[PDB]
């Protein structure tokens, strides 16, 4: 059971909830955590840009990571939203079993 | 087949454990316990996280606390077992992510902190 | 990937992208640190989560602080210079400075992130 976490940055909690709902309804993720009140900073053409966003963490498997990314991207209002995968190298076996059973 | 020794996911220098607690009191207690036992070096809490999932055919949204605990690969199983046993849920989220590099002095403190 | 290759020979490596975790004592400090590493092009972007609670067990007593969880997006080539920059400007003696590897991601986002460090 090869789990991963997918980080995605949403503009607000409404949007993060809509995104999470979509991917969970398509069984591309087992569950989603939303972390509100994120301040993002970027540096474009000589100027620092600050925004207030929501950090999402979506729990899935390597087999589903691409389709998850593609679905999130499609439904996301941004053209090129942050979508990154981190590996899970360990975890509780029963949890990892539920995570994997949950998926399409 | 392929060796990426400076991004070597197979041999972590440290680990970060994600655990979700139902409320802030429980998360502080879970943190206190694993810290006092020297199974993690630091715990970071983010209360008011929202968890979204299907359970029993229905889409839930729950207020929960995101826990981030710092430890080493040698301690990861002991940490997870301790968290799980003390956690009110039977099967809480307990996931471990690899650290492929860390500030030397920090890693020295982390090792010095753990049993 | 976009390589016209047998699926066995596709995606044989991982992105140079990494995420760096650091904790700061307060929002203004976290913002100034982030802005510095960005100005120096040691990260592509920074995400801050203010109003976190950290707990430590130092010298036999549990301690609890309000802190900012920082997550910096960078690459393996820059991870050491980023850490060294954060460390030099951090108020703490031995701040948390940990690199997590990104193993996959949206291609266009990873292209922008790679280009950002140039
Ligand atoms: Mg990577
Ligand atoms: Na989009």
């Amino acid at each position: 059971p090869e789990a991963v976490v997918v980080l995605c940055t949403a503009p607000d909690e409404a949007t993060a909830q809509d995104l999470a709902a979509k991917v969970l309804a398509e069984k591309l993720a087992a569950c989603a955590t939303l972390l509100p009140g994120a301040t993002s900073l970027y540096y474009w053409e000589g100027k620092l840009e600050q925004e207030y966003e929501v950090q999402m963490i979506l729990k899935t498997t390597v087999s589903h990571q691409q389709a998850l990314i593609d679905c999130l991207k499609s439904h996301h209002p941004y053209q090129t939203p942050e979508l990154l995968v981190l590996p899970v190298t360990h975890g509780d076996t029963d949890y990892l079993s539920w995570l994997n059973a949950s998926l399409r």
